[PDB]
């Protein structure tokens, strides 16, 4: 059977992971996965974590199956993130969540829901993208179409050849929209562009997909809600699948949810037997740790408010950290004017290297980011700055 | 797009659960879903993974990704537990194994693997098993036949009907075989009976898949583990699928391994790298705390000691409930013998009732069981086994 298959080609951030650990350089300068790491550059278990886990230790006294959507509370509290206290669509019963495991099972199991139990053919992912999204839609049988987004000249959000080219989006089509921090352009569309995006959707008739793995990183919890709540407030229909693993630092437990919103409870409730079909079918019920954590934390006041502080303060550290590396990048005499990485929001600086000048950091610096010249800010310390500078401009 | 789609079928185990949460009536006694019960009729966290938990609380220091494959100590640990210490399929490196989502994730990727990688096209699975497996075969794209297994009248294993139906599985074809405790008939191959499935399984081309989820249940750890080993000393590829829900009681934490076999160790890499991929594109990395309470059990001689003895225990239990259970049966004038029920392997009781049966038994008296007439035995207590004895005996 094995005799003829060809090897798979490593994957485009997954594959720095490999990479790194051969190179045995000391000064290695990692910057490629968007892990979030703290002035001493290791990337730590959350304090409001670690006390949750404390909590479960003491309290637990089952490990039996948690149900194929997973922990009730939990979906409950994702939803309140997304859409609000009050939200017309928890109110209205609108809306299912799913737990699953991390932000991409929640991509998966859309994807293989809206490949067998609806007519979607394709999904448009924005140029460019976070680079499994492509791979996510091809192999639930979807196909993938792009639309224009960023403006290598101007670093910006290009939003005439946003629409331009979306028109060529036909109704009952799945647009996949990024909630915050764009992946990997840190452009996000103004409130006005959103609302813009929302009435032109509605009215060409798109199915949205949101896909939320920064919600915090921007500006807060809320303010970087925004967008889906534009969304849905003007939707009868809309499905969003969130992750936890950067906001709460819970990468390896796989914490992540897909929810589902209809125009009532009984179709929502209806679509919703199929999502856990295509789950039943895949892993069968998500892993309880992580999710338990979340709920555990959002559920109660107190870890809530340590919570909702260590991410203020992550986020304050990438803020910090790029105006410092814009700094020192002009101290070092760099080339080109870098003032736009204070732009961008979240962990990642894009736009200013090219496929060749992240080889030749790699290659001769130690220095690892993505082909693409995505580097990961939230890497970068006080310590590791002056010589990553430095490799920077000797290769502009 | 939601707006034709039809309610899903619940699911035949899982079904159970909702079932059970909406039926009020006190003496309600649970038997469907497989999972551990100890005398109280609680299924608990085994003492050997509290204490793994602790340690990983005070010693664990972040929760980055594991890496696609997930955690290496784990894998090489359940290759052991499979393949035994000085297994040459160890020492010639002609396996890898994934850490997946429970037994079930596995079963999903290998699913994926084969589709997309091997020109497999139907996967046999004996009747009857585990309804989740035709699902989980056709949902990839995969064919599902079946060959003959049980004997109804006699409650054995037609070992002629077995050979003569597998004729037509041609070469190229997946030969789904459970490891041990059979779900759901309780009857395995004995040890000559896997050395002629071995043989003939070469000489035909097909390519073995086994699916363990009951290792520990049977006998013992390496006594279930025969009959795959008398395959994979004849075999050059096979595909193994395990879980860690049932042995470690660790069922909601997704535990679970899927091991490529190969002719050698630079087939398995290229083929592993496919699987790899597969993976990526669904779920990314595993759940780490499952398998790292796993890993760190196995590790420590400690633990191990503590572990092995709370299996033994479950198994013992469950032993003696069934004896028990005939015994009582008698005691209450039932019509037929069920002593048949001694000779089965695991936590089942199957071949004594029909559907209707079972649809009286939760209707008129509260016990629920699967449609197929299979009660899960571990969940019979000392309490329960009377009124529930009564039960079966006015449904006769
Ligand atoms: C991180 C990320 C994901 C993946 O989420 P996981 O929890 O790691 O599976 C999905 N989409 C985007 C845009 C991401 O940045
Ligand atoms: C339990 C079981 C599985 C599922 O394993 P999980 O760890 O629950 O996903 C797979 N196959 C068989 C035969 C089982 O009994
Ligand atoms: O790629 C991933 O799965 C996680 C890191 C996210 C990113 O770097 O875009
Ligand atoms: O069905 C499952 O997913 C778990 C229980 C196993 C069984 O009852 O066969």
């Amino acid at each position: 059977m094995f005799e003829n298959i060809t090897t798979a080609p490593a994957d485009p951030i997954l594959g720095l992971a490999d990479l790194l650990r051969a190179d045995e350089r000391p000064g290695k300068i990692d910057l490629g996965m968007g892990v979030y790491n703290d002035e001493t550059g290791k990337t730590p278990v959350l304090t409001s974590v670690k006390k949750a886990e404390q909590y479960l230790l003491e309290n637990e006294t089952t490990k039996n199956y948690l149900g194929i959507d997973g922990i009730p509370e939990f979906g409950r509290c994702t939803q309140e993130l997304l859409f609000g206290k009050g939200s017309a669509l928890i109110n209205d019963k609108r809306a299912r969540t799913a737990q699953t495991p991390g932000g991409t099972g929640a991509l998966r199991v859309a994807a293989d829901f809206l490949a067998k139990n609806t007519s979607v053919r394709r999904v448009w992912v924005s140029n460019p993208s976070w680079p499994n999204h492509k791979s996510v839609f091809n192999s639930a049988g979807l196909e993938v179409r792009e639309y224009a987004y960023y403006d290598a000249e101007n670093h910006t959000l290009d939003f005439d050849a946003l629409i331009n080219s979306l028109n060529e989006a036909q109704a009952g089509d799945v647009v996949l929209f990024h909630g915050c921090c764009h992946n990997p352009t840190g452009i996000d569309p103004t409130l006005e562009q959103w609302q813009t995006l929302a009435q032109l959707s509605v009215e060409k008739g798109w199915l949205p997909l949101f896909d939320f793995a920064y919600q915090g990183f921007a500006r807060g919890l809320e303010e970087d809600a925004e967008g889906l709540r534009a969304f849905a407030a003007m939707h009868k229909e809309l499905i969003v699948a969130s992750s936890y693993s950067k906001n709460f630092g819970l990468y390896n437990e796989r914490v992540g949810t897909c929810t589902l919103v209809a125009a009532d409870s009984e179709t929502v409730d209806r679509a919703f037997s199929q999502m856990k079909a295509a789950i039943r079918v895949n892993y069968s019920s998500p892993p309880a740790h992580g999710a338990s954590v979340v709920a555990t934390i959002l559920g109660n006041d107190a870890l809530r408010a340590i919570w909702e502080q260590e991410l203020t303060d992550m986020r304050q550290r990438i803020q910090r950290m790029r105006q410092l590396f814009v700094n020192t990048l002009q101290e070092k005499g760099a080339n080109r004017d870098f003032s736009f990485t204070i732009k961008q929001n979240g962990m990642f600086f894009f736009g200013g290297l090219t496929k060749e000048q992240v080889l030749r950091l790699r290659e001769e610096f130690g220095v690892y980011a993505v082909a693409s010249g995505r580097l990961n800010v939230a890497g970068m310390t006080p310590d590791n700055l002056a010589p990553l500078c430095e490799a920077i401009v000797a290769v502009l």
